[PDB]
């Protein structure tokens, strides 16, 4: 897309070490599952592109860019090694969301409605086996 908006994450690099474990399925299939399909899952399903929105600043701003998009894209390639590097993702984008916008923004009462389900679902993470 446009220059003015920075490179996607990395979702693919043959050279980082990878696994599929029993925490990341649950990751998949039950955290990414429920939250992408959520009313509120719209704004945070793709990278923000600051050019559409007339946002000049939020690449200023945000230097830790992440998007559910580019999580369910590294969990379909198997691109963690572990749970932890995926909900730090999840956190990452969040935490991204709060700092930009304001409290009682729209965005902000989407994100916190998301966040509450993703503590919700991480609090039944499962041992990794
Ligand atoms: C209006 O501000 C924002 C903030 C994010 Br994060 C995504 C889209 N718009």
């Amino acid at each position: 897309g446009s220059h003015m908006n920075p490179p996607p994450p990395e979702t693919s690099n043959p050279n980082k070490p990878k696994r599929q474990t029993n925490q990341l399925q649950y990751l998949l299939r039950v955290v990414l599952k429920t939250l992408w399909k959520h009313q509120f899952a719209w704004p945070f399903q793709q990278p923000v592109d600051a050019v559409k929105l007339n946002l000049p600043d939020y690449y200023k701003i945000i230097k830790t860019p992440m998007d559910m998009g580019t999580i369910k894209k590294r969990l379909e390639n198997n691109y963690y090694w572990n749970a932890q590097e995926c909900i730090q993702d999840f956190n990452t984008m969040f935490t991204n969301c709060y700092i930009y916008n304001k409290p009682g923004d729209d965005i902000v009462l989407m994100a916190e409605a998301l966040e509450k389900l993703f503590l919700q679902k991480i609090n039944e993470l499962p041992t990794e086996e």
